[PDB]
Protein backbone atom coordinates (compact mmCIF):
# COMPACT_ATOMS: atom_id res chain seq x y z
CA UNK A 1 0.00 0.00 0.00
CA UNK A 2 2.20 2.50 0.98
CA UNK A 3 3.61 5.31 -0.97
CA UNK A 4 7.75 5.96 -0.69
CA UNK A 5 9.38 8.38 2.22
CA UNK A 6 12.78 9.44 2.30
CA UNK A 7 14.33 11.86 4.63
CA UNK A 8 16.94 14.21 4.34
CA UNK A 9 18.99 16.54 6.57
CA UNK A 10 19.74 20.00 5.98
CA UNK A 11 22.53 19.65 3.52
CA UNK A 12 20.72 16.69 1.37
CA UNK A 13 21.96 13.89 2.67
CA UNK A 14 19.88 11.02 2.99
CA UNK A 15 18.77 9.76 6.59
CA UNK A 16 15.81 7.24 6.51
CA UNK A 17 14.93 5.49 3.25
CA UNK A 18 11.22 3.43 3.42
CA UNK A 19 10.42 0.06 2.10
CA UNK A 20 8.44 1.39 -0.95
CA UNK A 21 11.55 3.88 -1.51
CA UNK A 22 13.98 0.55 -1.75
CA UNK A 23 11.02 -1.10 -4.19
CA UNK A 24 10.54 1.93 -5.79
CA UNK A 25 14.10 3.63 -6.48
CA UNK A 26 16.20 0.31 -6.01
CA UNK A 27 18.68 1.01 -3.45
CA UNK A 28 18.78 -0.55 0.06
CA UNK A 29 18.34 1.83 2.61
CA UNK A 30 21.50 1.17 4.01
CA UNK A 31 23.17 2.21 0.45
CA UNK A 32 20.76 4.96 0.26
CA UNK A 33 21.51 6.02 3.53
CA UNK A 34 24.62 8.71 3.21
CA UNK A 35 24.10 9.62 0.07
CA UNK A 36 22.90 13.19 -1.03
CA UNK A 37 19.02 12.34 -2.37
CA UNK A 38 20.55 14.15 -5.96
CA UNK A 39 21.36 10.63 -6.91
CA UNK A 40 17.39 9.90 -7.08
CA UNK A 41 16.84 12.24 -10.18
CA UNK A 42 18.06 12.92 -13.95
CA UNK A 43 20.27 15.70 -14.95
CA UNK A 44 19.91 18.62 -14.80
CA UNK A 45 17.93 18.16 -11.66
CA UNK A 46 20.72 16.14 -9.82
CA UNK A 47 23.42 18.83 -10.62
CA UNK A 48 21.31 21.43 -9.43
CA UNK A 49 19.28 20.10 -6.22
CA UNK A 50 22.19 20.99 -3.69
CA UNK A 51 21.60 24.58 -5.10
CA UNK A 52 17.68 23.82 -4.40
CA UNK A 53 17.86 23.17 -0.64
CA UNK A 54 21.01 25.82 -0.19
CA UNK A 55 18.52 28.47 -2.03
CA UNK A 56 15.62 27.69 0.42
CA UNK A 57 17.69 27.80 3.61
CA UNK A 58 18.71 31.37 3.18
CA UNK A 59 15.55 33.00 1.87
CA UNK A 60 12.59 30.52 3.28
CA UNK A 61 10.88 30.72 -0.24
CA UNK A 62 9.48 27.53 -0.99
CA UNK A 63 8.91 25.96 -4.54
CA UNK A 64 7.92 22.35 -3.40
CA UNK A 65 7.77 22.14 0.25
CA UNK A 66 3.74 22.56 1.09
CA UNK A 67 3.04 22.69 -2.62
CA UNK A 68 4.33 19.22 -4.52
CA UNK A 69 5.40 18.68 -8.17
CA UNK A 70 5.59 16.17 -10.71
CA UNK A 71 8.99 15.59 -11.43
CA UNK A 72 10.98 12.61 -13.32
CA UNK A 73 13.34 10.32 -10.34
CA UNK A 74 15.69 7.69 -11.18
CA UNK A 75 16.09 4.26 -10.35
CA UNK A 76 19.49 2.48 -9.15
CA UNK A 77 19.22 0.47 -12.49
CA UNK A 78 19.23 4.40 -14.42
CA UNK A 79 15.77 4.08 -15.77
CA UNK A 80 13.66 7.13 -14.91
CA UNK A 81 9.97 7.69 -14.23
CA UNK A 82 7.39 10.42 -13.19
CA UNK A 83 6.55 10.75 -9.98
CA UNK A 84 4.65 13.55 -7.80
CA UNK A 85 6.66 15.11 -4.67
CA UNK A 86 5.23 16.32 -1.60
CA UNK A 87 8.15 17.18 1.16
CA UNK A 88 7.75 18.73 4.51
CA UNK A 89 10.41 20.51 6.70
CA UNK A 90 10.79 19.68 10.40
CA UNK A 91 13.05 20.63 13.26
CA UNK A 92 14.77 17.62 15.60
CA UNK A 93 17.79 17.85 18.04
CA UNK A 94 17.74 22.04 16.78
CA UNK A 95 18.53 20.96 13.30
CA UNK A 96 16.49 20.85 10.00
CA UNK A 97 14.95 17.54 8.15
CA UNK A 98 13.39 17.63 5.13
CA UNK A 99 10.65 14.48 4.52
CA UNK A 100 9.46 13.64 1.04
CA UNK A 101 6.67 11.32 0.27
CA UNK A 102 6.86 10.10 -3.51
CA UNK A 103 3.64 9.17 -5.36
CA UNK A 104 4.57 6.41 -8.56
CA UNK A 105 2.68 8.09 -11.65
CA UNK A 106 3.44 5.19 -13.59
CA UNK B 1 17.55 11.49 13.32
CA UNK B 2 15.95 8.59 15.24
CA UNK B 3 15.44 6.25 13.27
CA UNK B 4 11.60 4.96 14.18
CA UNK B 5 9.36 7.59 11.96
CA UNK B 6 5.87 7.52 11.84
CA UNK B 7 3.52 9.83 9.78
CA UNK B 8 -0.19 10.46 10.33
CA UNK B 9 -3.05 12.74 9.14
CA UNK B 10 -4.87 15.41 10.89
CA UNK B 11 -7.01 12.82 12.41
CA UNK B 12 -3.96 10.91 14.25
CA UNK B 13 -5.01 7.91 11.42
CA UNK B 14 -1.04 6.29 11.06
CA UNK B 15 0.24 6.82 7.36
CA UNK B 16 3.53 5.52 7.31
CA UNK B 17 5.19 3.61 10.17
CA UNK B 18 9.03 2.90 9.50
CA UNK B 19 11.17 -0.19 9.57
CA UNK B 20 12.58 0.63 13.33
CA UNK B 21 8.76 2.01 14.38
CA UNK B 22 7.98 -1.57 13.31
CA UNK B 23 10.25 -3.08 15.75
CA UNK B 24 10.06 -0.94 18.41
CA UNK B 25 6.48 -1.00 18.62
CA UNK B 26 5.73 -4.10 17.96
CA UNK B 27 2.99 -3.69 14.94
CA UNK B 28 4.17 -4.17 11.27
CA UNK B 29 3.39 -1.24 8.95
CA UNK B 30 0.88 -3.06 7.48
CA UNK B 31 -1.21 -3.91 10.65
CA UNK B 32 -0.33 0.33 11.59
CA UNK B 33 -1.53 2.17 8.91
CA UNK B 34 -5.29 2.82 9.67
CA UNK B 35 -5.05 2.65 12.98
CA UNK B 36 -4.85 5.99 15.27
CA UNK B 37 -1.70 6.37 16.48
CA UNK B 38 -3.49 6.42 19.85
CA UNK B 39 -2.71 2.60 19.95
CA UNK B 40 0.55 3.60 21.07
CA UNK B 41 0.24 5.02 24.19
CA UNK B 42 -0.80 4.49 27.90
CA UNK B 43 -3.71 6.11 29.15
CA UNK B 44 -4.39 9.09 29.93
CA UNK B 45 -2.41 10.23 27.09
CA UNK B 46 -4.03 7.75 24.79
CA UNK B 47 -7.80 8.84 24.77
CA UNK B 48 -6.98 12.57 24.72
CA UNK B 49 -4.41 12.50 21.84
CA UNK B 50 -6.71 13.19 19.32
CA UNK B 51 -8.19 16.63 21.54
CA UNK B 52 -4.53 17.36 21.15
CA UNK B 53 -4.49 17.02 17.14
CA UNK B 54 -7.18 18.69 16.97
CA UNK B 55 -6.62 21.50 19.59
CA UNK B 56 -3.25 22.46 17.96
CA UNK B 57 -4.85 22.39 13.77
CA UNK B 58 -7.62 25.20 15.71
CA UNK B 59 -4.48 27.38 17.65
CA UNK B 60 -1.40 26.57 15.43
CA UNK B 61 0.27 27.01 19.01
CA UNK B 62 2.12 23.53 19.16
CA UNK B 63 3.05 22.06 22.77
CA UNK B 64 5.16 19.11 21.73
CA UNK B 65 6.31 20.28 17.63
CA UNK B 66 9.41 22.21 17.28
CA UNK B 67 10.46 21.70 20.62
CA UNK B 68 10.35 17.97 21.58
CA UNK B 69 9.24 16.04 24.73
CA UNK B 70 9.83 12.90 26.86
CA UNK B 71 6.49 10.96 27.08
CA UNK B 72 5.75 6.84 27.51
CA UNK B 73 5.34 4.67 24.81
CA UNK B 74 3.03 1.00 24.79
CA UNK B 75 4.22 -1.44 22.77
CA UNK B 76 1.92 -3.99 21.35
CA UNK B 77 2.37 -6.30 24.02
CA UNK B 78 1.12 -3.92 26.43
CA UNK B 79 4.81 -3.02 27.79
CA UNK B 80 5.69 0.94 27.90
CA UNK B 81 8.81 2.73 27.66
CA UNK B 82 10.27 6.20 28.08
CA UNK B 83 10.58 7.67 24.34
CA UNK B 84 11.81 11.30 22.90
CA UNK B 85 9.57 12.57 19.84
CA UNK B 86 10.18 15.11 17.65
CA UNK B 87 7.22 16.26 15.24
CA UNK B 88 6.83 18.25 12.68
CA UNK B 89 3.92 19.41 10.52
CA UNK B 90 3.89 19.24 6.33
CA UNK B 91 0.91 19.25 3.50
CA UNK B 92 0.54 16.85 0.96
CA UNK B 93 -2.78 17.10 -1.63
CA UNK B 94 -3.65 19.98 0.23
CA UNK B 95 -3.81 18.37 3.76
CA UNK B 96 -1.92 18.20 7.06
CA UNK B 97 0.26 15.22 7.75
CA UNK B 98 2.53 15.30 10.78
CA UNK B 99 6.21 13.39 11.05
CA UNK B 100 6.99 11.67 14.13
CA UNK B 101 10.50 10.72 15.01
CA UNK B 102 10.86 8.56 17.73
CA UNK B 103 14.00 7.84 20.29
CA UNK B 104 13.65 4.69 22.29
CA UNK B 105 15.29 6.08 25.67
CA UNK B 106 15.12 2.36 27.30
CA UNK C 1 -0.37 31.50 41.98
CA UNK C 2 2.50 30.18 40.84
CA UNK C 3 3.48 29.55 37.06
CA UNK C 4 3.89 26.44 35.74
CA UNK C 5 7.29 27.09 33.56
CA UNK C 6 9.54 25.78 36.87
CA UNK C 7 13.43 24.77 36.63
CA UNK C 8 15.56 23.49 38.82
CA UNK C 9 19.32 24.09 38.76
CA UNK C 10 22.12 22.70 41.31
CA UNK C 11 24.54 25.04 43.12
CA UNK C 12 26.61 26.01 39.64
CA UNK C 13 23.58 27.08 37.29
CA UNK C 14 23.35 23.37 35.93
CA UNK C 15 19.80 22.59 34.63
CA UNK C 16 18.35 19.54 37.01
CA UNK C 17 14.82 19.34 36.20
CA UNK C 18 12.77 21.23 33.00
CA UNK C 19 9.04 21.19 33.65
CA UNK C 20 6.55 21.08 30.57
CA UNK C 21 5.46 24.67 30.19
CA UNK C 22 9.37 25.57 30.32
CA UNK C 23 9.90 23.41 27.31
CA UNK C 24 7.31 25.25 25.69
CA UNK C 25 8.14 28.34 27.37
CA UNK C 26 11.92 28.03 26.03
CA UNK C 27 11.96 25.98 23.18
CA UNK C 28 14.15 23.29 24.52
CA UNK C 29 12.89 19.61 25.65
CA UNK C 30 14.21 18.27 28.61
CA UNK C 31 16.41 15.98 26.78
CA UNK C 32 18.54 18.48 25.88
CA UNK C 33 18.27 21.34 28.83
CA UNK C 34 19.02 19.33 31.51
CA UNK C 35 22.87 19.24 32.26
CA UNK C 36 23.35 22.45 30.04
CA UNK C 37 23.99 25.63 32.48
CA UNK C 38 20.35 27.75 32.57
CA UNK C 39 22.63 30.45 31.23
CA UNK C 40 21.55 29.22 27.64
CA UNK C 41 18.24 30.21 28.53
CA UNK C 42 19.29 34.61 28.92
CA UNK C 43 20.39 36.85 26.71
CA UNK C 44 23.70 38.65 27.26
CA UNK C 45 25.90 40.42 28.91
CA UNK C 46 23.50 38.37 31.85
CA UNK C 47 24.74 34.95 30.04
CA UNK C 48 28.25 35.50 30.32
CA UNK C 49 27.62 36.62 34.30
CA UNK C 50 25.15 34.41 35.64
CA UNK C 51 27.45 31.63 36.53
CA UNK C 52 29.17 34.71 38.87
CA UNK C 53 25.52 36.01 40.07
CA UNK C 54 25.09 32.10 41.93
CA UNK C 55 28.52 32.06 43.02
CA UNK C 56 28.44 35.56 44.47
CA UNK C 57 25.21 34.61 46.25
CA UNK C 58 26.63 31.63 47.69
CA UNK C 59 29.52 32.97 49.51
CA UNK C 60 27.60 36.40 50.66
CA UNK C 61 24.79 34.75 51.16
CA UNK C 62 22.73 37.74 50.24
CA UNK C 63 19.75 37.84 48.22
CA UNK C 64 18.60 40.16 45.28
CA UNK C 65 15.79 38.13 43.15
CA UNK C 66 15.36 35.00 45.78
CA UNK C 67 12.19 36.30 47.52
CA UNK C 68 11.15 39.06 45.65
CA UNK C 69 11.23 37.83 42.25
CA UNK C 70 11.76 40.22 38.82
CA UNK C 71 10.35 41.28 35.25
CA UNK C 72 13.76 40.07 33.20
CA UNK C 73 14.14 39.17 29.57
CA UNK C 74 14.60 35.27 28.59
CA UNK C 75 15.81 33.93 25.46
CA UNK C 76 14.18 31.00 23.66
CA UNK C 77 16.45 28.04 21.42
CA UNK C 78 15.16 29.95 18.36
CA UNK C 79 17.05 33.15 19.67
CA UNK C 80 13.94 35.08 19.85
CA UNK C 81 14.04 36.92 23.64
CA UNK C 82 10.54 37.37 25.81
CA UNK C 83 9.90 39.57 29.27
CA UNK C 84 9.22 37.09 31.79
CA UNK C 85 8.68 37.51 35.32
CA UNK C 86 10.83 35.19 37.64
CA UNK C 87 10.56 33.48 40.91
CA UNK C 88 13.28 32.08 42.57
CA UNK C 89 13.97 29.67 45.65
CA UNK C 90 16.54 27.96 47.52
CA UNK C 91 16.63 24.82 49.34
CA UNK C 92 18.72 21.68 50.61
CA UNK C 93 18.87 18.35 49.32
CA UNK C 94 21.74 16.17 50.65
CA UNK C 95 24.16 19.04 52.08
CA UNK C 96 23.74 20.95 48.41
CA UNK C 97 21.81 24.06 47.59
CA UNK C 98 19.07 23.45 44.92
CA UNK C 99 17.19 26.63 43.26
CA UNK C 100 14.01 26.57 41.98
CA UNK C 101 13.03 28.99 39.37
CA UNK C 102 8.92 29.66 38.19
CA UNK C 103 8.71 31.86 35.09
CA UNK C 104 5.63 33.68 33.83
CA UNK C 105 5.65 34.47 30.05
CA UNK C 106 5.04 38.51 29.91
CA UNK C 107 5.15 38.24 26.04
CA UNK D 1 15.18 12.30 36.30
CA UNK D 2 13.74 12.87 40.12
CA UNK D 3 10.47 13.43 41.69
CA UNK D 4 9.08 17.13 42.51
CA UNK D 5 6.08 18.15 43.97
CA UNK D 6 5.34 21.57 44.58
CA UNK D 7 2.38 22.78 47.33
CA UNK D 8 0.98 25.83 48.58
CA UNK D 9 1.04 26.89 52.21
CA UNK D 10 -2.07 24.61 52.92
CA UNK D 11 -0.81 21.82 51.44
CA UNK D 12 -2.67 21.75 47.53
CA UNK D 13 -0.19 20.27 44.99
CA UNK D 14 0.47 22.96 42.42
CA UNK D 15 3.02 21.25 39.92
CA UNK D 16 3.45 17.62 40.15
CA UNK D 17 6.60 16.34 37.74
CA UNK D 18 6.62 13.67 35.10
CA UNK D 19 8.92 10.90 37.75
CA UNK D 20 6.25 11.91 40.69
CA UNK D 21 3.45 10.61 38.23
CA UNK D 22 5.90 7.62 37.66
CA UNK D 23 6.09 7.04 40.95
CA UNK D 24 2.77 8.06 42.84
CA UNK D 25 0.33 6.80 40.09
CA UNK D 26 -1.51 9.87 39.67
CA UNK D 27 -1.64 11.94 36.44
CA UNK D 28 -0.50 15.77 37.06
CA UNK D 29 -3.66 16.52 36.33
CA UNK D 30 -5.39 14.34 39.19
CA UNK D 31 -2.99 15.31 41.56
CA UNK D 32 -2.78 19.11 40.81
CA UNK D 33 -5.64 20.37 43.43
CA UNK D 34 -5.49 17.24 45.86
CA UNK D 35 -4.02 17.55 49.10
CA UNK D 36 -0.65 16.52 49.56
CA UNK D 37 -1.90 14.42 52.22
CA UNK D 38 -2.94 11.84 49.21
CA UNK D 39 0.50 10.72 48.90
CA UNK D 40 0.89 9.22 52.83
CA UNK D 41 -0.60 6.92 54.48
CA UNK D 42 -2.31 7.26 58.37
CA UNK D 43 -1.07 8.52 60.45
CA UNK D 44 0.58 11.11 58.62
CA UNK D 45 -2.15 11.60 56.32
CA UNK D 46 -4.37 12.70 59.12
CA UNK D 47 -1.60 15.06 60.46
CA UNK D 48 0.30 16.59 57.88
CA UNK D 49 -2.16 19.79 57.46
CA UNK D 50 -1.12 20.35 61.37
CA UNK D 51 2.61 19.86 60.71
CA UNK D 52 2.22 22.82 57.81
CA UNK D 53 0.14 24.42 59.75
CA UNK D 54 3.00 24.72 62.57
CA UNK D 55 5.62 25.40 60.47
CA UNK D 56 3.59 28.57 59.34
CA UNK D 57 3.05 30.30 63.09
CA UNK D 58 6.52 28.76 64.34
CA UNK D 59 9.20 28.84 61.52
CA UNK D 60 10.77 26.09 63.35
CA UNK D 61 11.75 23.65 60.46
CA UNK D 62 11.38 20.02 61.03
CA UNK D 63 11.99 18.55 57.43
CA UNK D 64 12.91 21.48 55.30
CA UNK D 65 15.86 21.67 55.05
CA UNK D 66 17.20 18.51 56.80
CA UNK D 67 15.34 15.89 54.67
CA UNK D 68 13.83 12.68 56.15
CA UNK D 69 13.23 9.27 54.95
CA UNK D 70 9.34 8.04 55.28
CA UNK D 71 6.82 6.27 53.94
CA UNK D 72 4.75 6.99 50.64
CA UNK D 73 1.69 5.52 49.16
CA UNK D 74 0.70 5.15 45.62
CA UNK D 75 -2.56 5.56 43.94
CA UNK D 76 -2.83 2.22 44.43
CA UNK D 77 -2.56 2.57 48.20
CA UNK D 78 0.73 0.41 48.12
CA UNK D 79 3.57 1.76 50.54
CA UNK D 80 7.00 2.38 49.71
CA UNK D 81 10.17 3.92 51.66
CA UNK D 82 11.10 7.27 50.09
CA UNK D 83 13.86 10.31 51.10
CA UNK D 84 12.07 13.65 50.94
CA UNK D 85 13.82 17.17 50.73
CA UNK D 86 11.62 19.99 51.26
CA UNK D 87 12.37 23.88 50.43
CA UNK D 88 10.52 26.84 51.02
CA UNK D 89 10.04 29.79 48.76
CA UNK D 90 7.78 33.04 48.53
CA UNK D 91 5.65 34.47 45.95
CA UNK D 92 3.08 37.00 46.47
CA UNK D 93 3.53 36.81 50.23
CA UNK D 94 2.24 33.63 50.02
CA UNK D 95 4.52 30.68 50.73
CA UNK D 96 5.19 27.65 48.51
CA UNK D 97 6.91 24.31 49.22
CA UNK D 98 9.37 22.52 46.78
CA UNK D 99 9.85 18.84 47.55
CA UNK D 100 12.22 16.47 45.62
CA UNK D 101 11.36 12.65 46.30
CA UNK D 102 13.73 9.58 46.81
CA UNK D 103 12.31 6.00 45.53
CA UNK D 104 14.49 4.00 48.05
CA UNK D 105 12.68 0.74 46.57
C1 LIG E 1 14.02 12.38 -6.51
C2 LIG E 1 13.41 13.26 -7.31
C3 LIG E 1 13.54 14.78 -6.97
C4 LIG E 1 13.54 15.80 -7.84
C5 LIG E 1 13.47 15.67 -9.37
C6 LIG E 1 13.65 17.06 -7.12
C7 LIG E 1 13.67 18.31 -7.70
C8 LIG E 1 13.64 19.54 -7.10
C9 LIG E 1 13.52 20.84 -7.71
C10 LIG E 1 13.35 20.97 -9.24
C11 LIG E 1 13.55 21.81 -6.78
C12 LIG E 1 13.47 23.36 -7.00
C13 LIG E 1 12.07 23.88 -7.32
C14 LIG E 1 12.09 25.21 -8.05
O1 LIG E 1 13.07 26.01 -7.92
O2 LIG E 1 11.07 25.48 -8.78
C15 LIG E 1 13.74 21.15 -5.48
C16 LIG E 1 13.83 21.77 -4.26
C17 LIG E 1 13.96 21.14 -3.03
N1 LIG E 1 13.95 19.76 -2.94
FE1 LIG E 1 13.81 18.26 -4.35
N2 LIG E 1 13.73 16.82 -5.73
C18 LIG E 1 13.62 15.45 -5.66
C19 LIG E 1 13.62 14.85 -4.43
C20 LIG E 1 13.66 15.47 -3.21
C21 LIG E 1 13.45 14.77 -1.95
C22 LIG E 1 13.12 13.27 -1.83
C23 LIG E 1 13.57 15.69 -0.97
C24 LIG E 1 13.46 15.55 0.56
C25 LIG E 1 13.38 14.38 1.15
C26 LIG E 1 13.87 16.97 -1.57
C27 LIG E 1 14.08 18.16 -0.97
C28 LIG E 1 14.07 19.40 -1.56
C29 LIG E 1 14.10 20.59 -0.74
C30 LIG E 1 14.21 20.70 0.79
C31 LIG E 1 14.03 21.75 -1.73
C32 LIG E 1 14.04 23.22 -1.26
C33 LIG E 1 12.61 23.61 -0.85
C34 LIG E 1 11.78 24.26 -1.95
O3 LIG E 1 12.35 24.89 -2.89
O4 LIG E 1 10.53 24.18 -1.82
N3 LIG E 1 13.90 16.80 -2.92
N4 LIG E 1 13.75 19.78 -5.76
C1 LIG F 1 3.30 7.26 20.82
C2 LIG F 1 3.41 8.08 21.87
C3 LIG F 1 2.88 9.53 21.89
C4 LIG F 1 2.49 10.21 22.97
C5 LIG F 1 2.47 9.70 24.42
C6 LIG F 1 2.05 11.53 22.59
C7 LIG F 1 1.61 12.54 23.42
C8 LIG F 1 1.25 13.82 23.05
C9 LIG F 1 0.94 14.89 23.98
C10 LIG F 1 1.01 14.66 25.51
C11 LIG F 1 0.60 15.99 23.29
C12 LIG F 1 0.15 17.36 23.84
C13 LIG F 1 1.21 18.14 24.55
C14 LIG F 1 0.49 18.82 25.71
O1 LIG F 1 -0.76 19.00 25.70
O2 LIG F 1 1.19 19.17 26.68
C15 LIG F 1 0.67 15.64 21.88
C16 LIG F 1 0.42 16.46 20.81
C17 LIG F 1 0.54 16.07 19.49
N1 LIG F 1 0.99 14.82 18.95
FE1 LIG F 1 1.57 13.19 20.09
N2 LIG F 1 2.17 11.66 21.22
C18 LIG F 1 2.70 10.43 20.78
C19 LIG F 1 3.00 10.13 19.47
C20 LIG F 1 2.74 10.94 18.37
C21 LIG F 1 3.19 10.77 17.01
C22 LIG F 1 4.04 9.55 16.53
C23 LIG F 1 2.73 11.81 16.29
C24 LIG F 1 2.87 12.17 14.80
C25 LIG F 1 3.31 11.27 13.90
C26 LIG F 1 1.98 12.71 17.15
C27 LIG F 1 1.37 13.87 16.73
C28 LIG F 1 0.96 14.88 17.57
C29 LIG F 1 0.50 16.16 17.14
C30 LIG F 1 0.31 16.63 15.69
C31 LIG F 1 0.22 16.95 18.39
C32 LIG F 1 -0.26 18.41 18.45
C33 LIG F 1 0.90 19.32 18.00
C34 LIG F 1 1.56 20.08 19.15
O3 LIG F 1 0.88 20.32 20.19
O4 LIG F 1 2.76 20.45 19.03
N3 LIG F 1 2.04 12.12 18.40
N4 LIG F 1 1.08 14.33 21.77
C1 LIG G 1 16.44 32.68 32.11
C2 LIG G 1 16.38 33.95 32.55
C3 LIG G 1 17.16 34.49 33.77
C4 LIG G 1 17.70 35.73 33.88
C5 LIG G 1 17.71 36.89 32.82
C6 LIG G 1 18.34 35.85 35.16
C7 LIG G 1 18.99 36.97 35.63
C8 LIG G 1 19.60 37.08 36.86
C9 LIG G 1 20.21 38.29 37.39
C10 LIG G 1 20.29 39.62 36.59
C11 LIG G 1 20.69 38.00 38.62
C12 LIG G 1 21.45 38.93 39.61
C13 LIG G 1 20.42 39.78 40.32
C14 LIG G 1 21.11 41.01 40.89
O1 LIG G 1 22.24 40.88 41.44
O2 LIG G 1 20.51 42.10 40.79
C15 LIG G 1 20.38 36.62 38.92
C16 LIG G 1 20.70 35.94 40.06
C17 LIG G 1 20.37 34.64 40.35
N1 LIG G 1 19.68 33.74 39.53
FE1 LIG G 1 18.96 34.16 37.63
N2 LIG G 1 18.17 34.66 35.88
C18 LIG G 1 17.46 33.81 35.04
C19 LIG G 1 17.06 32.52 35.34
C20 LIG G 1 17.34 31.85 36.50
C21 LIG G 1 16.74 30.59 36.91
C22 LIG G 1 15.70 29.82 36.05
C23 LIG G 1 17.25 30.26 38.12
C24 LIG G 1 16.98 29.04 39.05
C25 LIG G 1 16.29 27.94 38.70
C26 LIG G 1 18.15 31.32 38.53
C27 LIG G 1 18.89 31.37 39.69
C28 LIG G 1 19.56 32.49 40.17
C29 LIG G 1 20.19 32.57 41.46
C30 LIG G 1 20.32 31.44 42.51
C31 LIG G 1 20.76 33.99 41.57
C32 LIG G 1 21.52 34.60 42.77
C33 LIG G 1 20.47 34.82 43.87
C34 LIG G 1 19.90 36.22 44.03
O3 LIG G 1 20.42 37.21 43.46
O4 LIG G 1 18.88 36.33 44.76
N3 LIG G 1 18.16 32.28 37.50
N4 LIG G 1 19.70 36.10 37.84
C1 LIG H 1 4.41 11.85 50.54
C2 LIG H 1 4.99 11.63 51.73
C3 LIG H 1 5.17 12.71 52.84
C4 LIG H 1 5.20 12.39 54.15
C5 LIG H 1 5.11 10.99 54.78
C6 LIG H 1 5.37 13.60 54.93
C7 LIG H 1 5.51 13.62 56.31
C8 LIG H 1 5.73 14.75 57.09
C9 LIG H 1 6.00 14.82 58.51
C10 LIG H 1 6.09 13.57 59.41
C11 LIG H 1 6.13 16.10 58.87
C12 LIG H 1 6.40 16.62 60.32
C13 LIG H 1 7.88 16.71 60.66
C14 LIG H 1 7.98 16.57 62.17
O1 LIG H 1 7.09 17.06 62.91
O2 LIG H 1 8.97 15.98 62.63
C15 LIG H 1 5.95 16.90 57.66
C16 LIG H 1 6.00 18.25 57.60
C17 LIG H 1 5.91 18.99 56.46
N1 LIG H 1 5.75 18.50 55.17
FE1 LIG H 1 5.56 16.59 54.61
N2 LIG H 1 5.39 14.70 54.05
C18 LIG H 1 5.28 14.16 52.80
C19 LIG H 1 5.30 14.93 51.66
C20 LIG H 1 5.45 16.27 51.58
C21 LIG H 1 5.64 16.98 50.34
C22 LIG H 1 5.76 16.30 48.97
C23 LIG H 1 5.74 18.28 50.70
C24 LIG H 1 5.97 19.55 49.85
C25 LIG H 1 6.00 19.60 48.52
C26 LIG H 1 5.62 18.39 52.13
C27 LIG H 1 5.61 19.52 52.91
C28 LIG H 1 5.72 19.59 54.27
C29 LIG H 1 5.89 20.81 55.00
C30 LIG H 1 5.95 22.24 54.45
C31 LIG H 1 6.01 20.43 56.44
C32 LIG H 1 6.22 21.44 57.60
C33 LIG H 1 7.68 21.91 57.49
C34 LIG H 1 8.64 21.22 58.41
O3 LIG H 1 8.21 20.78 59.50
O4 LIG H 1 9.83 21.09 58.02
N3 LIG H 1 5.43 17.13 52.65
N4 LIG H 1 5.74 16.04 56.59
CL1 LIG I 1 17.66 16.86 52.27
CL1 LIG J 1 20.30 12.95 51.82
NA1 LIG K 1 -6.74 17.97 39.64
Amino acid sequence: IPDAMIVIDGHGIIQLFSTAAERLFGWSELEAIGQNVNILMPEPDRSRHDSYISRYRTTSDPHIIGIGRIVTGKRRDGTTFPMHLSIGEMQSGGEPYFTGFVRDLT
